[PDB]
């Protein structure tokens, strides 16, 4: 069963609007040395979703941090957000002289990167890694779309289990890795369940990558949340071992029952460990004032073929 092929779905943004939710740090996406792109969580923009952990911990590491914030909060659908992906990649691999780069995730952005690479052909030789935190292939049991109000962000429609979305992913063949991929999760996720069995039952993982439930590595009772999954001291070692290792992976060599600090990661500034401390703060309020409807969005033609019999908001798929 192989993936989709051929020519790249056409985008449903112009591509300045694209171009203007991508930034790095101190350089052009255009013109920049040994780029890592960024790709948050829902609720947040990159910034909110990085500055805390992965910008400084990145840039440490030789990297300069890049980041995409698909407005507004990556509340829309998912297919657009990833838009955004696929043309930040288009750009930063050119702008590092036409080299690969490595693209790091929390939550939603896993579900985003493989999207982008199961249904994007071109990005696929331009991407050399994945280390995604917390990522939701499966869609999550939690809290669902009508919760509280009839009416949903169209991202949380799609990250639901049962979903249209998660549904023609893994009908299309993403629950295997694509690229050398990392994914670091948990057992306690209060975001994103099932993550218990450590197996491939569990919302994170996928086939032939490297799939680290903490709790796997730390025991049974080690408590670590989905923002904690992001900037553990912990997800630091995993995440440094998948940037630095010649497999694309992480090194099960690489950390250990002493890495096992479910605190901020050590090198952040004490400004910066409160911050992480408090990661999902502003996921709150952007949801509240943001984007809301009744019923899933429709699944853009590329997809369409996997989810034939799932209803969004225009009624029943159909191929």
């Amino acid at each position: 069963m192989a993936l989709p092929s051929g020519s790249d779905p056409a985008f449903s943004q112009p591509k300045s609007v694209l171009d203007a939710g991508l930034t790095c740090q101190g350089a052009s996406p255009s013109s920049v040395s040994k780029p890592i792109l960024l790709v948050p969580g829902t609720g947040t923009t990159g910034p909110q979703s990085f500055d805390s952990n992965w910008i400084p911990l990145s840039a440490q590491l030789g990297y300069t941090p890049c980041w995409i914030s698909p407005p507004p909060f990556m509340l829309n659908d998912t297919q657009v957000n990833t838009e955004y992906m696929v043309n930040a990649i288009t750009t930063l691999y050119a702008g590092s002289g036409n080299n690969k780069l490595p693209v790091l995730t929390w939550s939603q952005g896993g579900l985003v990167a493989q999207w982008g690479l199961t249904f994007f052909p071109s990005i696929r030789s331009k991407v050399d890694r994945l280390m995604a935190f917390a990522p939701d292939y499966k869609g999550t049991v939690l809290a669902g779309p009508l919760d509280a109000l009839a009416v949903s962000a169209p991202s949380v429609w799609q990250l639901t289990t049962g979903s249209a979305l998660t549904t023609a992913l893994r009908n299309a063949g993403g629950l295997t890795q694509i690229v050398p991929t990392t994914n670091l999760y948990s057992a306690t996720d209060e975001a994103v369940q099932p993550q218990v069995s450590n197996s491939p039952l569990d919302s994170s993982y996928l086939f032939n990558g490297k799939n680290v439930q903490a709790q796997a590595v730390c025991g049974p009772l080690f408590v670590i949340d989905h923002a904690g999954s992001l900037t553990s001291q912990f997800s630091y070692v995993v995440g440094r071992s998948a940037l630095r290792s010649t497999t694309g992976q992480a090194r099960s060599a690489d950390y250990g029952i002493t890495d096992c600090n479910p605190l901020p990661a050590n090198d952040l500034t004490p400004e910066q460990k409160v911050a992480a401390a408090a990661l999902l703060a502003p996921a709150a309020a952007a949801i509240v004032a943001g984007p809301k409807q009744n019923c899933e969005p429709d699944l853009m033609p590329y997809a369409r073929p996997f989810a034939v019999g799932k209803r969004t908001c225009s009624g029943i798929v159909t191929p």
